[PDB]
């Protein structure tokens, strides 16, 4: 079982069903934690990237999925929770290169600026595509890391 | 009264550093390159000068930040891990302007290897020229970054 | 008055009134005329990337827009009318120089690749920005006319 | 048995014609490329090596045509110009896919000034690998093109 914690802001709750039935698709294994907003009303995008962000970091889902207007901010503050490498990707090119390079745990997308089947493309590419495990990117993920402990 | 903009590249990017410099003046006389990147194309790792770039930012030595490298990803990530900086990945003008109306982002991360030369100028400038709304939703949710960032401290 | 035909295929029927609006937004000079479907129904997109197209092509109208899945067939069957230069885009950058390289007439988008906010841009930028009337790129402009003629 | 693959470009993209080259061998052994743009880097206008490439397609010389520029906006135009051609402008792995999938696509257009080298390579790959749909409706949709064409033949 590999678990994803999916978050939105307001704009994206729209498509929150969507991207549930995406994780479904990447495969059986991929089940998806549904923990955005209930309803269409606004919210601060920073409340819901640090609900999954923390998920993650805390070893309790492997990955998370965060959709918002740009994805921008939502990358912005997953990355300041310790553990957590967020990418904002908007194709699949990023989508694999985010699991291949960085090992990535959380994909972020904007629904404002990316077309859903995008999305839908991005979402499952993320999560089939596995880490290359290549001396160079274990070596700087660590260097990310120590940017982490520098700052603790 | 210029503001300063610092920037930072890996190895490929580094084929592309001069550019980087000239978008930054193109952006307006007002705003003055600071080279940060590495001076060779020597294999680099880029977690090393995103963190030169970001503490450079978070310690208001420059107002701005750029960073380059083979898809932006790597740069955006270990850029946020330093207090203070809000660093967007962009991959159009629509996200350059928005990073900087929605989210007051300090640093912009571009990809060589995904994004052609002529948007990533275009990406440089308009993040540079456009400027932060100040709209009250916006600055409670950015308040709520550095909540995130001082509960980990 | 510039007057702007608007066609869709059935999935871009969805957001057929946003289109309107976004060619109002770009200034009181631009007339939006939907030349669409009128339900959500499944049509083909070469019927109304042609009626478009002819109405560009006879000087009824200044401009096209064009939205569909992908875009691409859409550019693809309006580029088949003479007269037509038909730019699918995918951001500000490619709208723009759509405009100041290739005087382009017609605007193709992706509803299922692009974002809605990213569509607004691009059709606000495609009808304000202006051809740059610059000598190489009136002859490359003339030597397309050349290649219609040839086929003719 | 194996597939023809025409490459043109303009004088920009030509920096790029030995990657394009390469791309085309990626996509695997039965896809051969046939370099058929300016052999040097003296200006020129992009609706000429258009016309060849889409040329030679229409023809049949080749199965497959492959077009860059800065843009790729005029190099799509140009193209489609020539009747029997369905020319492609993508920007992502996604359009390249779809190009093949929904239109049957025979030529595919990329910008060097807009689109990263990697993401073009990507795109080349996908769309040679990538088989038509041979589905009831897009094969309805592509004969519809056909008849536009004949209408103002």
């Amino acid at each position: 079982t590999r678990r994803v914690a999916i978050g939105t802001d307001h704009p994206a709750f729209a498509i929150h069903e969507n991207l549930i039935l995406y994780v479904k698709e990447a495969g059986d294994e991929f089940v998806p934690v549904y923990c955005g907003p209930k309803t269409a009303e606004s919210v601060d995008y920073p409340d819901f990237a640090s609900r999954v962000a923390e998920m993650v970091a805390r070893k309790e889902v492997e990955f998370g999925v965060l959709a918002a207007g740009s994805g921008i901010g939502m990358s912005i503050a997953a990355n300041k929770v310790p553990g957590v490498r967020a990418a904002l990707c908007h194709d699949h090119y990023t989508a694999a290169m985010s699991r291949i390079h960085n090992d990535a745990n959380i994909v972020c997308v904007g629904e404002r600026t990316t077309g859903v089947e995008v999305i839908r493309e991005i979402i499952i590419t993320f999560l089939q595509t596995p880490f290359s495990g290549e001396e160079r990117h274990v070596r700087r993920i660590e260097k990310i890391r120590a940017i982490e402990a520098s700052h603790a």
